[PDB]
């Protein structure tokens, strides 16, 4: 699987959506997450995400590492997204801003 991490969050641009071959993306508010057993590891979208929020399981950054479990757990629950959307408004203000996790929104 693929991981979306911290970064996404009060961004979402979406652009990730639009190159997965297996539709595998699940969304919230204001975050995606990628369904892990449906991901194929075609690693597309690592490089399409503004954000640089993707990263392959195995790399996830060692402080972002509660966002494997959290994709797993949301994408059960949210609803797919297969069409590209606008980002978020404020989204370049919090591109880049760490920690954003307290800002997720279910
Ligand atoms: S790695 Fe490929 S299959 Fe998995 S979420 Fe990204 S684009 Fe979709
Ligand atoms: S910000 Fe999020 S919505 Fe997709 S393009 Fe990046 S993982």
């Amino acid at each position: 699987a693929f991981v979306v991490t911290d970064n996404c969050i009060k961004c979402k641009y979406t652009d990730c959506v639009e190159v997965c071959p297996v539709d595998c993306f699940y969304e919230g508010p204001n975050f995606l997450v990628i369904h892990p057993d449906e991901c194929i590891d075609c690693a597309l979208c690592e490089p399409e995400c503004p954000a640089q929020a993707i990263f392959s399981e195995d790399e996830v950054p060692e402080d972002m590492q509660e966002f494997i479990q959290l994709n797993a757990e949301l994408a059960e629950v949210w609803p797919n997204i297969t069409e590209k959307k606008d980002p978020l408004p404020d989204a370049e203000d919090w591109d880049g801003v760490k920690g954003k996790l307290q800002h997720l929104e279910r």
